[PDB]
């Protein structure tokens, strides 16, 4: 589990939003495994604006920060879930790293921001959905 909260915004794992997610949509990509969702209160993070290749990322399985060097964001193969069928998904970073399914949504940071949240993992990979592109989550 895990949020961004940057301006009015709630960023989740699509897969794990919530009916509150749902009931104030702004934006969702199946494709991403993203959803943002609207909020009264006011978001503090900062969303990264960069080609950064390495930063840190919060891992619950282990309860631990892990440094990772990652991938550019591309489409990649991602096995069958209870969530979704085998697809493509979209804008995906891989990393060599520990993870679990109830790691998702955990927070990978670099030194200009957030970068993106934990979305696949499997076989000593962690994979994590960028939001860099995201332009309008600052306005
Ligand atoms: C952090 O996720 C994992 C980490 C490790 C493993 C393991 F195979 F090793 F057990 C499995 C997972 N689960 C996943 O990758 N997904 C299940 C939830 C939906 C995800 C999506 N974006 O399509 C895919
Ligand atoms: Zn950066």
């Amino acid at each position: 589990s895990g949020a961004i909260y940057v301006g009015n915004y709630r960023v989740v794992n699509r897969h794990l939003a919530t009916h509150n997610d749902w009931a104030n949509l702004v934006w969702e990509d199946s494709s991403r495994d993203l959803l943002v969702s609207s909020t009264t209160a006011q978001g503090c993070d900062t969303i990264a604006r960069c080609d950064c290749q390495t930063g840190v990322y919060y891992c619950s399985s282990r309860r631990k920060h892990y440094p990772v060097s990652f991938s550019k964001p591309s489409l990649i193969f991602v096995e069958a879930s209870e969530y979704y069928p085998a697809r493509y998904q979209s804008h995906l970073m891989l990393a060599v790293g520990h993870s679990e399914p109830g790691d998702c949504g955990g927070i990978l940071r670099c030194q200009h921001g957030v970068v993106g949240i934990v979305s696949t993992g499997g076989n000593g990979l962690v994979g994590f959905a960028d939001v860099r592109d995201l332009l309008w989550l600052d306005e």
